[PDB]
């Protein structure tokens, strides 16, 4: 319903290297002179994070911080005002402040962000973490007018509100792709998927399957594309049934292969669509060990019914669009085969 | 399902310029015949007939504009047997023979290609403008002659153009372009969101509802939509017209003085689907000795049973660039529209759908 941009003049292209810790980081640039960082980008938040040296806690300290005194476009905002984000893996606590932002080769002006000052509510401890560039919609913000994204594509007349996710862990080329799409990354179609609340990138879920066995929908589901986290999830209500029909087990770098030849296909359904993941796309190795790459999440506002596609266990294996939509005009997201790698 | 916007060669797309004549009219450039005669022919999607205006209509109004002789080309075949044809429409008829020539538009030239010769113009608003034909635009079923339309029949001939051609209404910049081919990111912004074509005789997609602010204009059956360069002004049935003008009124308007008039005045909203479409007062609305007026008009198309609405050149066009796509087989045809991207002054690049 939607045409993706496709023209290699207008699609600028975001490396994004996988760093041991789990992280899918990339560049960029913050205030003037420009300070380098190496944030998440993620499209299950809105809200723009940076490390500060002004927090000087030991998780904090290890990493390239940005200093805003050194720069000469900071702008405290809302002085006297702390933001306080919880969830399932840690907290995070900081000021608000604008400040200049480059992205690649585009240049952001009057940016509200956050100041990242506390870590304490912690698995900041357990990686080197520096930023998040939220690519959810603004209604997700916890603070400021305008969302990062909708605010570059203000600045940047010549960009389509379109973004892509292309996520190859085994040679480090994934790439986040700006303005569209790539020939490089997906193979086939792309198929589009109308998000239905414009707070996630949320799409109609019409049931999952594992093998014969239906685990879903027996009431009105949801999906989540959250390159946030490498795992997929599933409600707590759901889980238990899930880790029931897809159990762990033993595995080597030489037996993965055989273990795993009589496990479930899962198959998730969007209405006439079934998109199909097979064992050794979502089982991992954890020490001597195969185990499905899923974790438990209940989404508040979707009464426990939104299930989440990850980097590891979906979009490694399926290309992924990102339709931006303005007054009027629907947003999509859209799903691709990605071209895999060796 | 989806349509990617791939870039191409800037000769796989040319443009044609079309000039705003004063008698409403968007006019382009075809070369007919060899040597060349220069005709000034209307881009219309919403018939697929091509007609000439020729030396054979000795009339008042075919006499005023440079009609096409078909005793100087060289190229021009009349068939054995003849085939006459008449065409009556809403706001005049035409009357002419059949016949093969060699057109040349764009640069790219079409062979065989069947034509109507204009005798007679005698139903009327041939009085009211300088015409001098009609390229069709339309789908073959919609031929009143011919085994190929003009259309079909110059991608046959050309295998580096796509099948799509697009158009950007600027008038006000003398801007405005019909491009065969593809499209051009100089003539929108934003993204391109296509609607299938329900029923390919006019280019005709599902239409959900339309608002005039909070009041509910349609849609209590099943209604459509219809993309029509042929009409610069948007249509709407009998049934709904009358209501229609009856809360949208005209006004006294100045050049100066239309911004204040019409900030009060409702915006329209298509549905088309997911889609949303909305036309503002200074967008629908235009100036006309001295009035503001609703730049619509009633149409009833009859093999819609008074369930179409159509779009024009200036009511809608101008606002939104459109991209025609014909579609082969299990594939539909579509009508992809995204907002006109009004600082444009020419087509750096070009590019194609698919
Ligand atoms: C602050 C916005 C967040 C976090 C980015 C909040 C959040 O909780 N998530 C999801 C999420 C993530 C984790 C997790 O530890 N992720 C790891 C992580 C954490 C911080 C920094 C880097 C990294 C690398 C990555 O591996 C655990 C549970 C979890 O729950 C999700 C599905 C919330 O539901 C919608 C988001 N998408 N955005
Ligand atoms: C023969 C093909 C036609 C005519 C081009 C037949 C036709 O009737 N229309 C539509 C249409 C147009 C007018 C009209 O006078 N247009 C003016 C005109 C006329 C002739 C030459 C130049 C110009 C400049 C333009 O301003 C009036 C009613 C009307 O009804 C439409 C909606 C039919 O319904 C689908 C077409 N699309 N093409
Ligand atoms: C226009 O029509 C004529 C006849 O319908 C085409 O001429 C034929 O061309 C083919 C191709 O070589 C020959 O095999 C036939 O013998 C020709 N028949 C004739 C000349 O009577 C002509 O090609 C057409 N023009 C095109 C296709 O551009
Ligand atoms: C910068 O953004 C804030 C956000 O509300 C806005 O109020 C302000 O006007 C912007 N700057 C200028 C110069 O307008």
């Amino acid at each position: 319903h939607a045409v993706v941009e496709q023209t290699e003049e207008n699609v600028f292209l975001i490396p994004l290297k996988h760093l041991r810790d789990s992280q899918f980081v990339g560049t960029l640039l913050v205030g003037v002179p420009p300070q380098e960082i190496h944030p998440i980008f993620d499209t299950g938040s809105t809200n723009l994070w940076v490390v500060t040296t002004d927090c000087e806690e030991e998780s904090c300290k290890k990493v390239k911080r940005y200093n805003p005194y050194k720069s000469k476009t900071f702008r405290r905002s809302f002085i006297g005002k702390n933001l306080h984000i919880v969830f399932g893996s840690g907290s995070i606590s900081g000021s608000i402040g604008k400040e200049t932002f480059v992205l690649g080769d585009h240049t952001v002006r009057n940016q509200t962000f956050g100041l990242v000052e506390s870590e304490s509510n912690n698995i900041f401890d357990y990686i080197d973490f520096e930023g998040i560039v939220g690519l959810g919609f603004p209604e997700m913000l916890s603070a400021g007018k305008v969302s990062f994204f909708d605010n570059l594509l203000s600045q940047n007349k010549n960009l389509s509100p379109q973004f892509s996710f292309y996520i190859s862990p085994e040679d480090n080329t994934s790439t986040f792709l700006v303005g569209g799409v790539s020939k490089s990354f997906y193979e086939g179609s792309i198929y589009m998927l109308p998000v239905v609340k414009e707070y996630y990138w949320e799409v109609e879920l019409d049931g999952i399957y594992v093998g014969e066995k239906k685990i879903c929908c027996e009431e009105k589901s949801y999906a989540i594309f959250d390159t946030g986290t490498s795992y997929n999830t599933m409600p707590s209500a759901q889980m238990k049934g899930f880790f029931d029909v897809v159990p762990s087990a033993p595995c080597t770098e030489e037996n993965y292969q055989e273990v795993l030849k009589n496990y479930p296909v899962i198959k998730y359904l969007f209405g006439d669509l079934v998109i199909e993941l097979l064992p050794e796309e979502y089982m991992i190795l954890n020490e001597e060990s195969c185990i499905p790459a899923y974790m438990q999440i209940d989404v508040p506002s979707e009464k426990n019914h939104a299930y989440l596609l990850g980097s590891i266990a979906f979009m490694r294996h399926y290309y992924t669009v990102f339709v931006r939509g303005a007054g009027g005009q629907p947003s999509m997201v859209g799903v691709a085969k990605a071209r895999a790698a060796a």
